[PDB]
């Protein structure tokens, strides 16, 4: 299978950010006096963006302006506990040296995505970092995948989308790309069937070693 470009979700795929999301949520509920809403398992709410997170956490108490509040607090501490998943740096290095173009596409705010990857020193691996706002937060799926690919000059059929959520896989399928599930992330059950299922990041590199995936000059 011949490919040229690999696009990664961020939270729960490249980075283990749940503790820093929890820290921002905490500061958010304190600001807003909504402490009793802090949930028992925050990682259950990670994946769909800050908006989806606050909507499931606050239910009837949700207000659109709270998104800005959360983001403000997350920006005051983008990296405290957050780290790349084990084998992430290794895996990016391997892919890039085989010649793949790499990009990040996620729901996280672009500014925050770039700040986090700078602090973790991963920015270098990526040809393009794309966040929920980059092409407009209101755009329907899979526009961000498509537009990222158009920027990179590459076709969908030559791209692989890696993410831990069924929504990542579903966007790959709408765009007509190949898809891979990242099982090391936050999602405990999945109903999408991707081309590939990865239990650890270095598994990407094994598929390359077996010529199961090859880089297309």
């Amino acid at each position: 299978m011949s490919l040229r470009v690999i696009l990664f979700d961020l939270d729960g795929t490249l980075i283990d950010s749940a503790k820093d999301i929890a820290l921002a949520l905490e500061k958010t509920l304190k600001e807003l006096g909504l402490e009793e809403y802090y949930p028992d398992n925050v990682t259950k709410y990670i994946g769909g963006g800050v908006r989806a997170l606050l909507e499931k956490v606050l239910k009837d108490k949700f207000r659109e302006e709270y998104v800005e509040v959360f983001r403000k607090h997350y920006l005051e501490n983008p990296v405290v506990y957050t780290k790349p998943y084990p084998e992430i740096p290794y895996t990016l290095e391997a892919l890039k040296s085989k010649g793949f173009k790499l990009a990040v596409v996620s729901n996280k705010l672009e500014e925050l995505s770039k700040k986090i990857l700078d602090i973790l020193n991963l920015s270098g691996y990526f040809d393009l970092i794309v966040g929920g706002d980059t092409f407009g937060e209101k755009k329907p799926s899979p526009t961000p995948v498509l537009k990222t690919l158009e920027i990179l000059g590459e076709e969908p059929e030559k791209a692989l989308i890696v993410g831990d959520t069924d929504a990542d896989i579903e966007a790959g399928k709408r765009a007509g790309t190949k898809t891979a599930l990242a099982l090391w992330g936050y999602v405990k059950l999945n109903s999408q069937i991707p081309d590939f299922t990865l239990s650890r990041p270095s598994d990407l590199v094994k598929l390359m070693d077996n010529h199961i995936v090859e880089f297309e000059g």
